[PDB]
DNA sequence: AGCTATGAGTGGCCCCTGTGGAGAGAAGCCTGTCC
DNA sequence: GGGGCCACTCATAGCT
RNA sequence: GGACAGGCUUCUCUCCACAGGUUUUAGAGCUAGAAAUAGCAAGUUAAAAUAAGGCUAGUCCGUUAUCAACUUGAAAAAGUGGCACCGAGUCGGUGCUU
């Protein structure tokens, strides 16, 4: 006999509750086989549980970092282009200059050439640094001086300008000397560059030099004043790097804001600090040259300085004169946003169409990359396909055909009432055409009043007309038709159906592109039909937005019997006058049959595909996938007999989950090709279950344990079955008080960044990771704290001691994400590289994160990483304590009748002895499985100290207390005024003799491996 | 004894950031018309 | 939020 | 229940750029003192890297999603675990089939 049963589900962002109920609301318990090498061959478990997993993440960070990588690569490419241009002449002046620049990061020992990068001799380096303290002095010198300068300094200036060329937020050419545009540019440049009194061709360099000079003067003044009045604080301000003083502001990591915050109170304590304080209020005291404000500098200033240098120094160096435009274009060029990556087919993010297989360089970008086709592909891929015809692209919203479709569809259901007419009548096709020609082609917006006054009253000679279905105006508007009539000024050209394709292409071109040059290029094909004025006016009009119906759907598909399209039927359909919905749903026409052919159901469709097609944050998609797998495994458990009812609650996403479950469950088709719905998919709202809990006193407290998800799923199923359909309440209370609930933490292999992104200074440690292959961390520093992908149990021998003696060992080794590929390629070589010898390959066990181990007395631990464990046991608290805690916590916030509130208050007051019982149970559970003796003693002392506090405060602080025994990583908590630090389990040796547990997604199937029998001494 | 080492434990600190431009879409609030 | 890392102090196992 | 149009908000995905931050090196520290150290001078900039690197050699790609165990599979993927009753502190006991 097949036992009828129903499955309840609770879907969240982090958990998926599942419960199996029979027709009598009982939860059956079955005896399951256990595999492995342990003696426990059979375990009895209840059919209720919850699944827990880490939340899914969005793709934002990956996109940001990928874009950053591309920017860095292209900047390096610009530098390489400049060096390639200069190489031939730099060979004659100083051959090894570029090698010195390239290897400057290395220490003195590892450098191949002389250590000084610029000149290679100390006297010239010192002279250069004295004459040009900052690069801006060199830039101004090269801008103004007419003397022949050393080519190396010219390269330094040009590279400095190219590498930091500035933003591109302003198009066109900008006048640095600043109609109303001149003033708008002048106030704009006022903040960018401040005060250029003496005439200088390069203003930015002059401003930076002014800032440096003011910095020097103010620093000298501050030193003098501090030394005169406050001798004791001189060392603190100018020597101590760990403070926020000037020493920390320059040689330390202190920011400008912190430096000002520290220095302001001291300045007020000294005399003669009026100017310094005024500057400090302006954020201009002792300011650096390289600050975060420079983000507002337009690239035109740098371009002007570059051009000035190239003009000044061209007479001495012939190669600069020939390559001036190349150097300028290196700075000015960027890849247009619609072009995308310049990938050669081998990138999934690419859409560029390349004309010739040459290498794309800034000097020949125009000749190689098809810009117009690239823009078309950029704007076409994102647009949604037509639902009725999945293989056809949708039309633009402002397309003429779309507007005609809307007008004819709206006029289809218009009813008019005249004198002598017993019933409202539909407008005929001739009437619709006449109305369109008279008003819709003459008025941008046509109102019901205008229609009645103009067409019925004047043409049809009807004095009184009543119209239904349209409210004071028609929504459809022929705005595009009016715009084209205004521009082209040819009514016959617009009214000719032979010109439909040309107008459609013109509208599509206007919608697709936003650069005027591309629009001009594509419209050039139709320049023979229009004059120059019409052509230029067309290039100015722009439309935005896309429609929902394709051209093939409206005017492309033709009925086999009649030959009319949907648009044609809307124009005239006889007495039927069927709208778009009726036309597509009419069985008498081939339209319905063609549409039914058009939809294709997924034949062997992958579930992940349809889930990815859904809309929403990826976390809910992960939850949906987990829910579906849970349902599949539950069906597998019950003998593959599909359940009668499925109740879910979480609303389009919920309906999508419902459709997925319906499609997977109900598949058999009857003799009439109709779906045989053996399984009913049910959607409920959590308000019903919440009211059910509040009415029948099934209170839940989320801070106690994780059983609440399973209880919510069980209540969902019970409520759904009861609604759609003493003993029942007793059964419910028995079920909700069960101690055994299957909680499973989904094991996941960690992925992501290799380690933390902060680069740390050099230090004698073996835990620093090199930034490059040849960069020893003891000399150059590097990254730290790699994230372990997964741990592997290793049984081998290690040479220990100074004598290098072989000792048999058994320990957990953590594989970092960086080494995952190398380890999976050949585990033996990787293990040998770490010093392990005589490795037994068959004993390598893959242990992902949150692997569950069992210990004595039922104590359980989950493997958080190679060196830290997490609590793995759930506290089973009797329901009466949960109810008392809920009632006491909301003691002053109960929402109900006064009699019920008084009854709850009395019940709280009478059972005050429950507090000591709760404390005792917490202590017993902690002593059994937590082993937090010091923290437990602190908790007990704090409870004893505050034993006279009001009941509500006691309950509120006790609710916080269950953080100690909660599943997962330990967390700190506050109990009254005393703070308890977290107890971390920083040793993994105890699990080397534990019983490893492998659990299926529901936890019903187990495979227990006892590691104590592996790798004995 | 006399000395060494080491691992084990405990307490505390640490974690890359700021912005601009272009486009495409759904989903949730309301109205109107329909199936 | 939670794992990694370091300074510090201690017991215990190891070697002489 | 779904579709179309109109008014508002939020979120999801892709591309182009910018400014910082961090790391090492270069910017001859001086004096007295064996040294510890004490005094004085100076401080604002620059080069390179910015996930190790990969082959498909591109001015491309590298942090999203997916993953209990055993057998078959490159992978996707497929296959593998008796029933009922009485009880309940992480599940136990009993009876039948086999």
């Amino acid at each position: 006999m097949d036992k009828k049963y129903s499955i309840g589900l609770d879907i969240g962002t982090n958990s998926v509750g599942w419960a199996v109920i029979t027709d009598e609301y009982k939860v059956p318990s079955k005896k399951f086989k256990v595999l492995g090498n342990t003696d426990r061959h059979s375990i009895k478990k209840n059919l209720i549980g919850a699944l827990l997993f880490d939340s899914g993440e969005t793709a934002e960070a990956t996109r940001l970092k990928r874009t950053a990588r591309r920017r860095y690569t292209r900047r390096k490419n610009r530098i390489c282009y400049l060096q390639e241009i200069f190489s031939n002449e730099m060979a004659k002046v100083d051959d090894s200059f570029f090698h010195r620049l390239e290897e400057s990061f290395l220490v003195e020992e590892d450098k191949k050439h002389e250590r000084h990068p610029i000149f290679g001799n100390i006297v010239d380096e010192v002279a250069y640094h004295e004459k040009y303290p900052t690069i801006y002095h060199l830039r101004k010198k090269l801008v103004d001086s007419t003397d022949k300068a050393d080519l190396r300094l010219i390269y330094l200036a040009l590279a400095h300008m190219i590498k930091f060329r500035g933003h591109f937020l302003i198009e066109g050419d900008l006048n640095p000397d600043n109609a109303a545009k001149n003033l708008s540019d002048a106030i704009l440049l006022s903040d960018i560059l401040r005060v250029n009194t003496e005439i200088t061709k390069a203003p930015l360099s002059a401003s930076m030099i002014k800032r440096y000079d003011e910095h020097h003067q103010d620093l000298t003044l501050l030193k003098a004043l501090v030394r005169q009045q406050l001798p004791e604080k001189y060392k603190e301000i100018f020597f101590d790097q760990s403070k926020n003083g000037y020493a920390g502001y320059i040689d330390g990591g202190a920011s400008q804001e912190e430096f000002y915050k520290f220095i302001k109170p001291i300045l007020e304590k000294m005399d003669g600090t009026e100017e310094l304080l005024v500057k400090l209020n302006r954020e201009d005291l002792l300011r650096k040259q390289r600050t975060f404000d420079n983000g507002s500098i337009p690239h035109q200033i740098h371009l002007g300085e570059l051009h000035a240098i190239l003009r000044r120094q061209e007479d001495f160096y012939p190669f600069l004169k020939d390559n001036r435009e190349k150097i300028e274009k290196i700075l000015t060029f960027r890849i247009p946003y619609y072009v995308g990556p310049l990938a050669r087919g081998n990138s999934r993010f690419a859409w560029m169409t390349r004309k010739s297989e040459e290498t794309i360089t800034p000097w020949n970008f125009e000749e190689v990359v098809d810009k117009g086709a690239s823009a078309q592909s950029f704007i076409e891929r994102m647009t949604n396909f037509d639902k009725n015809l999945p293989n056809e692209k949708v039309l633009p919203k402002h397309s003429l055909l779309y507007e005609y479709f809307t007008v004819y569809n709206e006029l289809t259901k218009v009813k008019y009432v005249t004198e002598g007419m017993r019933k409202p009548a539909f407008l005929s096709g001739e009437q619709k055409k006449a109305i369109v020609d008279l008003l819709f082609k003459t008025n941008r917006k046509v109102t019901v009043k205008q229609l009645k006054e103009d067409y019925f009253k004047k043409i049809e000679c009807f004095d009184s007309v009543e119209i239904s279905g349209v409210e004071d105006r028609f929504n459809a508007s022929l705005g595009t038709y009016h715009d084209l009539l205004k521009i082209i000024k040819d009514k016959d050209f617009l009214d000719n159906e032979e010109n439909e394709d040309i107008l459609e292409d013109i509208v599509l071109t206007l919608t697709l592109f936003e650069d005027r040059e591309m629009i001009e290029e594509r419209l050039k094909t139709y320049a023979h039909l229009f004059d120059d004025k019409v052509m230029k006016q067309l290039k100015r009009r722009r439309y935005t937005g896309w429609g929902r119906l394709s051209r093939k759907l409206i005017n492309g598909i033709r009925d086999k019997q009649s030959g009319k399209t949907i648009l044609d039927f809307l124009k005239s359909d006889g007495f039927a006058n069927r709208n778009f919905m009726q036309l597509i749903h009419d069985d008498s026409l081939t339209f319905k049959e063609d549409i039914q052919k058009a939809q294709v159901s997924g034949q062997g469709d992958s579930l992940h595909e349809h889930i990815a097609n859904l809309a929403g944050s990826p976390a809910i998609k992960k939850g949906i996938l987990q829910t579906v797998k849970v349902v599949d495994e539950l069906v597998k458990v019950m003998g593959r007999h599909k359940p009668e009812n499925i109740v879910i609650e979480m609303r389009q996403i919920t309906k999508h989950v419902a459709q997925i479950l319906d499609s997977r469950m109900n598949t058999k088709y009857d003799e009439n090709d109709k779906l045989i719905r053996e399984v009913k998919v049910i959607t409920l709202k959590s308000k019903l279950v919440s009211d059910f809990r509040k009415d029948f006193q099934f209170y839940k407290v989320r801070e106690i344990n994780n059983y609440h998800h399973a209880h919510d799923a069980y209540l969902n199923a019970v409520v759904g079955t009861a609604l759609i359909k003493g003993r029942d309440f007793a059964t419910v209370r028995k079920v909700l008080s069960m101690p055994q609930v299957n909680i499973v933490k989904k094991t996941e292999v960690q992925t992501g960044g290799f380690s933390k992104e902060s680069i740390l200074p050099k230090r004698n440690s073996d835990k620093l990771i090199a930034r490059k292959k040849d960069w020893d961390p003891k000399k150059y520093g590097g990254f730290d704290s790699p994230t372990v992908a997964y741990s592997v149990l290793v049984v081998a021998k290690v040479e220990k001691g100074k004598s290098k003696k072989l000792k048999s060992v058994k320990e957990l080794l953590g594989i970092t994400i960086m080494e995952r590929s190398s380890f999976e390629k050949n585990p033996i070589d990787f293990l040998e590289a770490k010093g392990y010898k005589e490795v037994k390959k068959d004993l390598i066990i893959k242990l992902p994160k949150y692997s569950l181990f069992e210990l004595e007395n039922g104590r359980k631990r989950m493997l958080a990483s190679a060196g830290e464990l997490q609590k793995g046991n759930e506290l089973a608290l009797p329901s009466k304590y949960v109810n008392f805690l809920y009632l006491a916590s909301h003691y002053e916030k109960l929402k109900g009748s006064p009699e019920d509130n008084e009854q709850k208050q009395l019940f709280v007051e009478q059972h005050k002895h429950y507090l000591d019982e709760i404390i005792e149970q917490i202590s017993e559970f902690s002593k059994r499985v937590i082993l937090a003796d010091a923290n437990l003693d602190k908790v007990l002392s704090a409870y004893n100290k505050h034993r006279d506090k009001p009941i509500r405060e006691q309950a509120e602080n006790i609710i916080h207390l269950f953080t100690l025994t909660n599943l997962g990583a330990p967390a700190a908590f506050k109990y009254f005024d005393t703070t308890i630090d977290r107890k971390r389990y920083t040793s993994t040796k105890e699990v080397l003799d534990a019983t490893l547990i492998h659990q299926s997604i529901t936890g019903l199937y187990e495979t227990r491996i006892d590691l104590s029998q592996l790798g004995g001494d």
